[PDB]
DNA sequence: GATAAGTGTAGATAAGTGTAGATAAGTGTAGATAAGTGTAGATAAGTGTAGATAAGTGTAGATAAGTGTAGATAAGTGTAGATAAGTGTAGATAAGTGTAGATAAGTGTAGATAAGTGTA
């Protein structure tokens, strides 16, 4: 995730309209679904895959 | 004390000015062509007039912007327990200062050579 990334670089999920202002409910729904891309699944497990190797 | 900068003094040539004559600048004068203006006719700018199409506005119906209303999840806050920030307290070493002796900065003092100035 870009997010995390001080240099910017990454992925991010992001509301479609870019003039739209995410509610209060909309920025932790897009900050999950960041995290469960991220570990590819809803819990953490170190036996799934990461995104990173989904990639590759 | 010895020489030559610095000034007054005497003569020889050519700058500097007045004077006299020869040519052509500078102005008035007379004639010949074509600028400059008034005058007459021919074409097409400039304006009013009449008809033909489509800008411009009011009117009527169909879909979906815009708002109120009802239910489902999870932001947002108070409450209770577990670890380690944060402060006081006791002991061990070495910063920090006063104190004692050895060496050489710091100053006064005596004599020799040469800038320092007057003089010929």
């Amino acid at each position: 995730p870009a997010r995390y990334s001080e240099k910017g670089l990454g992925f991010e999920v992001r509301l479609r309209d870019l003039d739209a202002e995410p509610g209060r409910k909309e920025k932790e729904e897009m900050k999950r679904i960041e995290d469960f891309i991220v570990n590819t699944g809803k819990d953490k497990d170190v036996d799934r895959d990461s995104f990173q190797t989904f990639c590759k």
